[PDB]
């Protein structure tokens, strides 16, 4: 729970029983994993209470990216059906072109 509580129960139903979000999960986790210590994925699955902001910011991140990218599976730009609804990070990435790197780095911060 906390902030994203939705975002973390769609995105662990998500991981499970979808193999495309689950690819696009990984793959941030892997991210992430390299820029930080922890994992989103344990933190998406385990779907423990999280009140630390940092976390928080990071789970919505990557299921959104999931999410996004998804939509972007079925052929919708993903910035014009769900723009509104983006994180600053995730909307840097679908709309700014900011590169997922840049972004994961970006939303981990430690400064």
């Amino acid at each position: 729970a906390g902030f994203g509580a939705q975002h973390r129960k769609m995105g662990k139903s998500l991981y499970l029983r979808n193999e495309v979000f689950a690819a696009w999960i990984e793959k941030v986790d892997a991210l992430v994993q390299d820029e930080l210590g922890y994992s989103v994925l344990e933190l998406i699955l385990d779907d423990a209470q999280d009140y630390g902001i940092e976390t928080t910011q990071v789970t919505i991140f990557a299921i959104q990216i999931a999410l996004g990218e998804l939509l972007r599976h079925h052929g919708a730009k993903p910035a014009a059906v769900i723009g509104q609804s983006l994180g600053e990070a995730a909307s840097a990435y679908f709309a700014g072109g900011l590169s997922l790197r840049d972004a994961t780095r970006a939303i981990c911060s430690r400064s």
